[PDB]
Parts: C-alpha cells; structure tokens; sequence
C-alpha cells in the first residue's frame, strides 16, 4: 500500500522529532474541527488517528498546547504532531497524531435504543467512572474540556476502556476571567450556559456527563430541544422550577423574567422502575441548578453507584478484567487527598 | 365515531361563544408546549389542527393573546379556543383550534434531499416571499416570531399557500426592554443570539428566514452544528471574519475575544452553479452580522429575485393560478409605504 514518512515532534517529552511511517489512511470523521483519518503505523502496526486541522501561524493551536500536558489512560494521548497541506494550496495543516479507541459512546447508545434494550448498568458504571476520572484529571490543571457528550466518549468494547476525545473546545478557565457561553452541544449545556453566563466554572462539564449518565440509563437524552427554551422547560420538568438565588448563581440577568411554575419532580418517576437508587441519587446530585451545589469529578468517582468497580470480584461479561481504575496520581487526588481511600480500595494492584 | 362537543370562542371578533362540534381526533405533534392533534369538524368536514398547552393560571396565555389579534392569509388562523382538562385535576389546558395546513417545509425539503433532488426555484420565491409577507405582517405590530425554522413553515402542496405556524416564542419586542437571547432554534440562530445578546430587534426573524432559502438552495443547513462555535465557524467560512464594529452590532461582550481570520468567501462558490444570481443576492442581503444591514422582510417581498411572482403570465408547475400575493393591507404596508409601487404589479392594480 501507499506508505506516507513525515517528520513529527512526540506529544510529550523534549522537542526531538522523528521520521514517522504511516499506511492504510480511510477518513473517520468530517465535522467543524476538520477531519479525522485512521492509519497504521508501519513499525508497530499500532492503529492511530490523526486530527487534521488549518493552522493559522497567527497564533499556536490552543488545542495542541493543551494536548502536549496531558497524559492519562482515559484521555485519548497525543502521540506526535505535524505540519504539512491537504485540501488548500498554500496553506498549512497542524496534524495531531492520538491513539485510535474504536467505538463512540453516541454509535453504541443508539445500537441499545435501537434494539430496545438499555446498556447494561456495569457498562454504565465502567464508561461514567472513566469519564469522571478524565475529568477530575483535566480540572487539576483548571483545564475545561466545554464540550463533553457521547461523540466525545471513545470505547474500547473489548477492553471497556473509555478515552476522553476532542480538546477543540478545552480552555483554562481562570477566576475573574470572562469565557464565551456559546461552547457545549444541545441536550449537554449546563443552565448557565444555556443563560448566556461568561462566568461559569469546571463544574458545567459535570453537568455534561450528569446528561450524558441519564441519557444512558434511559436510552433517550435527558433534557432534549433544538432551543434553549424547550431545553430549559425540559430541565424544569425534572428539577422543579429554580428559586431567585438558584437563576443569580446561574446568571443574575435572568432573575427578573417569569418562569412556568413546575413542582420538584421525584427523581425516581423519572427512571425505568428497575433503575439503582445509587445511579438515581448520582444524576440528582450532577444535574443540580447551583454550579457550586454539583459533586466534582473525584467527588463523583467515589460515589456508591461505582461501588461495584471497586469489588474485587467483579469481571466483565467477556470473562475478561476491568481496566485501570485505581492508579491514580497525586496530581489526579489533588482536589481532595482523602478520597483515595474510597477510591483505592485494598487489593488494588501495588 | 366518537364526537366531542365544546363551547368555544372564536378566535376573532366579538366574544361570542359557539358549539363546536369535532371527531377523529388524531396526534399529528409532541413538543415542548405539548400535543397537536388533527381533528374533522363534524359541521363542515373541514379539517383542523387542535394545539393542546397546559396552562399557567397565574397569568393569560402569551401565544394565545398573540393569535387573536392576527388576521394574515400567509399565518396559520386561529379559528377558536376553548379550555379543558387531560392530565389530570387541577390542570387546565387551553385548545387552540387552529387551520390545519397539510405539509411542513422540512418535510418537503427532505424529500427532495433525499431524491438528490432541490425543490425547484419557483416554489423557493414563492414559499420565500409568502414567509417575508408574515413576516412583514407580525413586524409591523412589533410582533417578533423568534423560532424560524423549517418545522414552522406549513405548505399547501396543490395551492402553493405557505402559513407560518407556532406562536409559543412570539413576543412584542419593545425597544429598551431586554429578551432572552435563549429562543431560536439550532441552523437558524442570528449572531447576536449566538453571543447572548437580550437587546435584539424583529432582524432576528430575517437572519432565520435567510437561513430557510439558503437551504431549500443548497438542500442542506448553510450553518450546520451542535454548538454555538461550531455554528459560527460555518458562518464566518461563508461571511468572512466579523469587524470589531460588527461584534459590536451583535454583543459588546466578545469585542475582546479575537477570531479566526477568514477571508470574506465570495456567496457564487457557497451554491451550484445553476443558482440564479439574484437568490444569491438575496441571501447575501439577509445573511448580515450587522441587524440594520439586514433586509427587512418588506423590502425582501420587493427584492429581484421574486420579479417572476409578479409576471402577470406566472402559473403553477400543475396549471393553477398563483395564491394571493398582492392583496397588501396598509397596516402589512406601514414600515415603508412606498415600496407598494414595486410590491402591488400593474395588473393587481387593474
Ligand atoms: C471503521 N469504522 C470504525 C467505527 N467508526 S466510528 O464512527 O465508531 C468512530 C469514528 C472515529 C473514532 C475515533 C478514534 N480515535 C480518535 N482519537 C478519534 C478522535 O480523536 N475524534 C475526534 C477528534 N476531534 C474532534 C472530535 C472527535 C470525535 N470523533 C470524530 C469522528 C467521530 C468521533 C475518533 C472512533 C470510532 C467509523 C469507522
Ligand atoms: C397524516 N400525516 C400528514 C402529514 N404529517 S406532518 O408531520 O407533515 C404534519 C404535522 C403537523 C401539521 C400541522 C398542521 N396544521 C397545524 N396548524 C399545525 C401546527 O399548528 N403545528 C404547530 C403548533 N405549535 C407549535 C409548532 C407547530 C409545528 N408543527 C407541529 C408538528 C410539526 C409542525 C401542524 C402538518 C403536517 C403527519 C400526519
């Protein structure tokens, strides 16, 4: 087959580039970004992807310089990148070389629903308990990844293994600083966001992966609407209508416009009857009005409903092993080092 | 079958309630308001869209007091109304029995995606320009639609008739009055929506409408995506990069945040090579950052490209004669009185 050489930097380490033989390239993927292609590396034979985007040279790529600090086993890792043309004559592409997951949350959410079957709860537990990770792993470093929904969440259905994808929207959010609202997908926007707030935290990817949960154990999204409205009425439907000091932590331009006057929904109505109560008890503490009321990430890994990861008994329907669940850093406890005693549980690999 | 019997008002005129008499009674949509029915008038054997709110008792009906006041042969008439119960006591719903209009834009422009085919350019100007006269119509009460979409649009394949539809975002904008910057739906959002603006005018509806043609013209969305970034990459890739006067227009909040720095695309290269000059035209005038840049919808009625609708030898693909399309009101008229030297044609005057 036709085998293409380039001349890449690594992801991380020193600036040393290497000579870096590719074959067997088919695009995966067309979307705002760019394009995204499959390809095997000839020394290996290890599947990769490669993110190809314009590069500007006005400025360096915010999602490179974010790609480069990363490294975790729930994060979807830059190996090497480069620059070269491909669509537009004389202009320059920045290629991100990453490790290639097969599966997508959203391909395989739809396969259930499809089937009118629900993804079974041990996949909803090893698929949101590496999502948390991911995340608690990224805000350490006060990094927001702004647009975390199911054709983010890459799988490995063999392995069970979850890689976080697309740091396109990701931004360091600083204190005081004002961000743009217009970031997050329909059905994932936090309200906040959806309140056109500049000042929201990390915690608005919280309640990104709180819908990504719901829509999981339902088969359907949570809070679906092509408007902001229809997606607020569907939001307080569930959560009852907010209180003034609930649209002021939100955003307090919004306080003085009338809102349907709904009741605080029971929580447990809103699930099939055979739903945990743990997976119940979890959506209602992420999917919360008050961006400061929401569990953190870690928070979020230490719950109950995941309880079941840190058994030492449980194994995969394939007859296989989890994944890395408990090798967590210092830098990924950092938010709160206590918790690593609920989160390394005592046969937990050393 | 089963026959249902209400005393309902007439949507215009006196007060006078009516025995209303209907039967086959059929779901046609379910939405965020709540469920619209097809029903026969068990009278004429006319049929009716029946829509079903839930309602605030704290306050009227917002939709409601809109669609009374309305009399427009291109806007969907609100023939009675009347109140009731379904889910289940306490909970009043009110019934607004509304023209029931065959088809709907998107299920048209679907059909002709799908065949590979574009609906051809007769019925875009005179679907267009039916739209651009409701829109002229609500305009010149200070009504703003807020949710112009495909889905909204209903058609009368045989009578070539577009009736707008769904009053549920309508508001009265008045000047120095703030709005949610949360209405509109996803493809068909202004700029200034897209970056949180509450201070908005009736222009909103234009950029929507804009969005309406350049699609039954590309046979896709012009400005497809799941975010508020993804949405406005597409439109800068069309409208080149917006001036610091332009994000100015839209919201002076994100004058700070630099863009990237694409060329402004010439609007011939965005459609097939067959699309008629002045459609292109017309998009182009529409699809402006700045809100006064834009066309309004009466001066888009008299634009170039619907010349053809006032050909006194214009006929339908079928053999029939055209709606009504010069029967302006003075009230439809009163943004700019003169523009009927060009709107009402020399044998509409005869
Ligand atoms: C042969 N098949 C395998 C299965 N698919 S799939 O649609 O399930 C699919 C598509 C892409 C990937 C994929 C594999 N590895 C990656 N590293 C990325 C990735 O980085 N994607 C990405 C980059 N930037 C922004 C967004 C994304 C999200 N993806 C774009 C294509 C779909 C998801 C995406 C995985 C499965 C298509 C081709
Ligand atoms: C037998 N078939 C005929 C064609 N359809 S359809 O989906 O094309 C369809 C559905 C509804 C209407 C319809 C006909 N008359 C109306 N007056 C309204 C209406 O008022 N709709 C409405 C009300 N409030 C908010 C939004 C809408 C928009 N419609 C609801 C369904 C989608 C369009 C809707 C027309 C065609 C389904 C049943």
């Amino acid at each position: 087959s036709k085998v293409t050489t380039v001349v890449a930097t690594p992801g991380q380490g020193p600036d040393r580039p290497q000579e870096v033989s590719y074959t067997d390239t088919k695009v995966i993927g067309n979307g705002s970004f760019g394009v995204v292609y499959q390809a095997k590396l000839c020394d290996s034979g290890e599947l990769v992807a490669i993110k190809k985007v314009l590069q500007d040279k006005r400025f360096k790529n915010r999602e490179l310089q974010i790609m480069r600090k990363l490294d975790h086993c729930n994060i979807v890792r830059l190996r090497y990148f480069f620059y070269s043309s491909g669509e537009k004559k004389d202009e320059v592409y920045l290629n991100l070389v990453l490790d290639y997951v097969p599966e997508t949350v959203y391909r395989v959410a739809r396969h259930y629903s499809r089937a009118k079957q629900t993804l079974p709860v041990i996949y909803v537990k090893l698929y949101m308990y590496q999502l948390f990770r991911s995340l608690a792993y990224i805000h350490s470093f006060g990094i927001c990844h702004r647009d975390i929904k199911p054709q983010n969440l890459l799988l490995d259905p063999d392995t069970a293994v979850l890689k976080l994808c697309d740091f396109g929207s990701a931004k360091q959010l600083v204190r005081g600083e004002p961000n743009v609202s217009y970031i997050c997908s329909r059905y994932y926007r936090a309200p906040e966001l959806i309140f056109g707030a500049t000042d929201y935290t990390s915690s608005i990817d919280v309640w990104s992966a709180g819908c990504v949960l719901a829509e999981l154990l339902l088969g359907q999204p949570i809070f679906p609407g092509d408007s902001g409205v229809d997606q607020l009425v569907e939001i307080i439907k569930v959560l009852g209508t907010p209180t003034r000091e609930q649209i002021r932590e939100m955003n307090p331009n919004y306080t003085e416009f009338k809102f349907p006057q709904i009741k605080a929904h029971p929580w447990t109505k809103v699930f099939r009857p055979r739903t945990p109560p743990e997976a119940i008890a979890l959506c209602s503490r992420l999917l919360e009005y008050t961006p400061t009321a929401r569990l953190t990430p870690l928070e979020a890994c230490a719950h109950s409903f995941f309880d079941e990861l840190r058994d030492p008994n449980v194994k995969l329907p394939n007859g296989r092993d989890t994944p890395a669940l408990f090798n967590f850093t210092t830098q990924e406890l950092s938010s709160n080092p206590p918790l690593a005693t609920i989160l390394i549980p005592p046969h937990a690999r050393i």
